[PDB]
């Protein structure tokens, strides 16, 4: 009941109605090597150490086809500083959003961490979306 207006998360039905295409991807921050502590899967951990070099960067290769979900497991409490970063870019430059749509993920991760094993194992290199 009106709650799916850009700037949103979608529940695990609400990718169905959508799935643009892979036009979408998972942003994340922290260190990336910090955060995985092994393998992963899907959305990609990025430093921020400049916080604005990261999204003219994204900005410079918005590929058109863009959707971006940021935090890449649930928003636990990240996910509104995941947005404070993107006002912090579009504040140096002025209405950034280099991505067409900005949503936040439901699942994420959270259920492979929480209660998927530790986190992503195997032994390659381009496993899954981000597996570090
Ligand atoms: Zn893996």
């Amino acid at each position: 009941m009106a709650m799916a207006r850009s700037i949103s998360y979608i529940t695990s039905t609400q990718l169905l109605p959508l799935h643009r295409r892979p036009n979408i991807a998972i942003i994340d921050v922290r260190d990336e090597e910090r955060n995985y502590d092994g393998h992963i899967a899907g959305s990609l951990h990025y430093a921020s150490g400049s916080f604005d070099d990261k999204i003219s960067h994204l900005v410079q290769n918005v590929k058109d086809k863009d959707t971006l979900v940021f935090h890449s497991a649930l928003s636990q409490v990240r996910g509104p500083t995941c947005a404070r970063r993107l006002v912090n870019y579009l504040d140096e430059k002025k209405e950034d959003t280099g991505i067409k749509n900005i949503m936040i993920l439901e699942r994420g991760f959270n259920g492979w961490e929480a209660s998927g094993k530790p986190v992503c194992r195997c032994a390659e290199v381009p496993c899954k979306g981000d597996c570090a």
